[PDB]
């Protein structure tokens, strides 16, 4: 049986799986009246990929395929959804979206760019264009899973029927931000499909973990942040290294790579994400060069020392 | 000794070590006739950074510090920027590196956005203001001294910049002409010379060229089909890091296979420095499925004859 492993990358060297950032900190918080179902960032300890999650750090909630037309001088375009490559998607496959999608309600700031399949007489490469844009996944036009979404741009029609790509920056604003909540894969009154399940501490005295980042806003008073169970690296790692896991829960500790001193205990759940003994929203007040250690297999039951 | 490996992910699993976006394609081309010394993406196999390479795949190419005003007087659309470490402290300037890490490392106009989020929380609000804007860090602008602790950004928008803490968010260039990919910018400004360079990579071995992870890069505007290559993928830096396998010979073979058939399509030479090579002449794309890995097979001399491609 190949032993479980885990990155010894510490917390400032690894990536959101929610959003192409850097993580911030470790943070806490009781969410018994909240549906904690993200979408992205979903690995399971064996390797095995869940909901929209896929590997590649910059494609997360990025978007591509081709505009196909206008959704008034209102400077909304019809954009298709496509694999990385262009190819179109197989939307029969049990997932919710194509990989990558936003899985939050909110408006997805970012950059729309576009590179010609033609090139013209006279040239010898195709033209260009890239203007800011957002994806609003609020909209009833937000339709990944049948293949298209809306995307905006502010004051220019400088938009082709063309190839294009979203890079993600960011929120337009923060107030209809909700990182919790699912947008409509398939649109109004339509349910979800392939979902990666609801994740939350089943013994007593326990939170769940965050890896917390900032997110960018275009506008607007507010301190954004997106939380993810696990690091972008983690995934990669898990995924590659297909482990068996040995029961369901892996006791990690956080340990400052120069000293070897251990700064707290927690719980890495085969499904993929950590809960801690500590109740309230909180900072974890640990510096940034540290990394979670596994230590042993456990039983679910197993007492961590709190926090 | 420990043993050496290579991730086994996929060409289309990875991420340029030079801007952060997918890697798309390998690719080789001659390089005599030119000085092949990036800054981004450079890591032995021992897992030693060096030039400017960090391991936060979307830093790389990010900028971050605060706005402190107009850059000169006569131009309302030019900011000086400083530059610090991304938690907001100052960098130590004596270290023997060439700037502060993922900082550009090519001759352009890298194109992004600009985003603040205010170190202050006005009267009757809770959390601070914000904005973001649409911006241009030229590295062979004159007022690009980033080992210097400052740069100059440029924005479309010429009134909505706050002296404020301020992250640049690379996603590409503004135009094709003035991007050369293998012309380091001077990190301290003009008539000044790089400190603690990479060194420059090349094939030693008759009939070899480089092989490069090759990525497109966006374009603002332009006629143009812009592309920016690296040495080894981000996520091979953040192994070797980890790993710190000791490197037994200059040369590792390496072998391009499917994972689902074990076909093997080609072979390479992972030289101990950080860049790989293969049997190859000409400018052109490699013609292989992405869906393959490099696997690591031996360790062998510095003149191994590879299987001509």
């Amino acid at each position: 049986t190949k032993p479980f492993t885990i990155p010894i990358l510490t917390i400032g060297e690894m990536t959101n799986s929610r959003f192409p950032v850097a993580i911030d900190m470790l943070y806490t918080s009781p969410t018994e009246n909240l549906v904690v179902q993200p979408q992205n960032g979903r690995c399971t300890l064996e390797g095995e990929l869940l909901g929209t999650t896929q590997l590649v750090t910059p494609n997360i909630c990025s978007l591509r395929g081709a505009i196909t037309g206008h959704e008034d001088d209102n400077h909304k375009w019809h954009m298709t959804v496509t694999n990385p490559n262009g190819s179109a998607f197989d939307p029969t496959e049990d997932v919710p979206a194509p990989l990558g999608t936003p899985d939050f309600i909110g408006d997805v700031y970012g950059v729309l760019s576009q590179r010609n399949r033609n090139i013209e007489s006279g040239q010898t490469a195709p033209a260009n264009r890239s203007h800011e844009a957002v994806i609003s996944t609020r909209s009833n036009k937000f339709t990944p899973k049948l293949g298209s979404v809306m995307i905006a741009t502010w004051n220019t029609n400088d938009v082709e029927n063309q190839p294009t790509k979203f890079t993600p920056v960011g929120l337009e604003n923060p107030g209809s931000f909700h990182q919790w909540e699912l947008p409509n894969y398939s649109g109004a009154l339509t349910l979800n499909m392939g979902l990666a399940p609801p994740v939350f501490p089943t013994y007593p005295g326990e939170q769940l973990l965050f890896f917390r980042s900032y997110i960018p806003l275009k506008g607007g008073f507010g301190n954004s942040i997106i939380d993810c169970l696990v690091p972008q690296e983690w995934i990669q790692h898990f995924y590659q290294e297909s482990a068996p896991s040995q029961t369901d829960v892996a006791l990690i500790r956080y340990v400052n790579p120069e000293t070897g001193r251990v700064l707290f205990e927690a719980k890495l759940h085969r499904q993929g994400f950590i809960t801690v003994a500590k109740t309230g929203d909180s900072p974890i007040n640990v510096p940034a060069n540290g990394y979670f250690r596994f230590d042993s297999w456990v039983n679910s039951f197993y007492s961590l020392a709190p926090m």
